[PDB]
């Protein structure tokens, strides 16, 4: 019942659950407002955009987990970390957080079916769980996510508003290269014909949000011609929904989807839309 | 914060009003208790009450909620006994401090959406024919935690099989609550509270006391192992009038993956006429 050891202003890395609570409710009684920023491979500016996000609220300490699917480098990533002026890692094994294998777990509403949910009909019941967790171990008061995982992000609004819990869910805009291309860990893989099409996803989401001005139906073509105008891409779906992922209302809000497979590498993309 | 009076009984229906006093309480230095109940409140609900007053500088939460998501049937949700009156004022007595007892739109505004899935276990027993009946108590656990944010939350060990998977909720969720088991209140004879205990008829009441009959007369006979334990306990269910057993299970105490060694617990669930009831107990095999 002795605080694990927390050096302020210094990266401290935890592996063990218990010793990253300890140390986070230990925090939160001297002020501090805790965010947690979770991750999973190697560290991209994505990342790093929302480290900055968590920074920017005064008196935070900033939480970022690093912990692989059961939903690259570790020098590299603590080192960025450092860089960032992070004071927490959270790194802990799949035994720690599955001591118990699986077990009791999170069942997403019939969103998780739709969209992604579609090829991989168990992978947002997996990301649920695991986040779910997550705040219950760190406890934070703000959570931050990117826009990119759209739908991950509706569904984890999903989850903290139907169990009641306390944290701010905070979703961050989508970092993107130079070209519109929004950040991913499979960018690497496309080679150069494939990285020269894979422009086609945001340029069509783009093109559509100033098509909209002329209605749905102009937004969605404007986006289909700019994937008809790319070779290789297999286009898997283009939906424009309302802002919940809901069917989209005659006017309004909403978010326009699409994912498609260049190659061997699937490519996901979202933006908002306001229709006239 | 809504108003808080102390050595009062504040009843809050609203979940951001309890949050709100529980979060402010727990600042000031008070530990929560949280005993979560469907109304109806006997003996053995009082028990768990009692069990929270007596942790120090507690102040004790009463939940107060049939929930819809546990029940499948039928009129089975319409059936369970309401008696809104008699449950506070037993908890005025108590000196309960907070009752909290939500509106079904307070907790579902969405309908049934993200749910908990249950391990295996909520497939065995009383889940066998009810499948979607567990996934509906964890639901509801989880929600009334994080509401609430007790330090410690109280149940039977009646409901064992429920005990069980509460106790897997909060270890595989990593909440960070501790989870207290209450010995199961008895009438004289022996007989588990129970709030489904009212709809036994003279003759059927006389006759359900063999299912605790049973269960003692095991956790006894266990000296001579687990054969003579499970034979005693069918003998006596077997003399009784009108009984029907469900089932009549012995298991390891986590009811889980791993075979009976030392310590099992005893478990039954039988029907006198439309009425389930169940009863459970801790059995030693053999030298223990
Ligand atoms: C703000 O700009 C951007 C742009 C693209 C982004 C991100 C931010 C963040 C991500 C990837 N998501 C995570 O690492 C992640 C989510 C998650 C959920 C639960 C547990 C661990 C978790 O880890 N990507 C896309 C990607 O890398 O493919
Ligand atoms: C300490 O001796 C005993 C003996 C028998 C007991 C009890 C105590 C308590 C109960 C009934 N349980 C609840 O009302 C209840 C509500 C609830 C709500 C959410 C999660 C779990 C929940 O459990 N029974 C058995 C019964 O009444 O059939």
């Amino acid at each position: 019942m002795a605080i694990p050891a927390f050096h302020p202003g210094e990266l401290n890395v935890y592996s063990a659950p218990g010793d990253v609570a300890d140390v986070s409710r230990a925090l939160r009684l001297t002020g501090r407002r805790v965010m947690l920023v979770p991750t999973m491979g190697a560290l991209h500016e994505g990342h790093l955009a929302l480290v900055r996000a968590a920074k920017r609220v005064p008196g935070s300490v900033v939480v970022v987990s690093i912990f692989v699917n059961p939903m690259r480098t570790p020098d590299d990533d603590l080192a960025q970390l450092r860089a960032e002026g992070v004071e927490i890692a959270f790194t802990p094994t799949t035994a720690a957080m599955y001591p118990d294998g699986l077990r009791t777990t999170v069942q997403p509403g019939p969103l998780a079916a739709e969209l992604e949910g579609g090829p991989r009909p168990t992978h947002f019941a997996g990301v649920l769980t695991v986040v779910l967790k997550l705040l219950q171990i760190v406890r934070p008061d703000r959570v931050f996510f990117g826009e990119k995982d759209y739908q991950q992000l509706v569904l984890i609004r999903q989850l903290v508003a139907d169990f009641n819990l306390d944290v701010a869910v905070v979703g961050v805009p989508t970092v993107r290269e130079a070209d519109g291309l929004a950040m991913s860990s499979r960018n690497r893989y496309l080679d150069p014909a494939q990285r020269a099409a894979a422009v086609a996803l945001s340029a069509a989401l783009t093109a559509a949000a100033h098509a909209a001005t002329a209605g749905a139906q102009a937004a969605l073509d404007a986006a289909r011609a700019v994937l008809d105008a790319a070779p290789g891409v297999a286009v898997d779906y283009l939906e424009l929904r309302d802002i919940g992922l809901g069917p989209m209302p005659l006017n309004g809000s909403g978010r326009l989807l699409v994912a498609a497979r260049l190659g061997t590498t699937r490519l996901l993309d979202n933006i908002a839309i306001e229709i006239g």
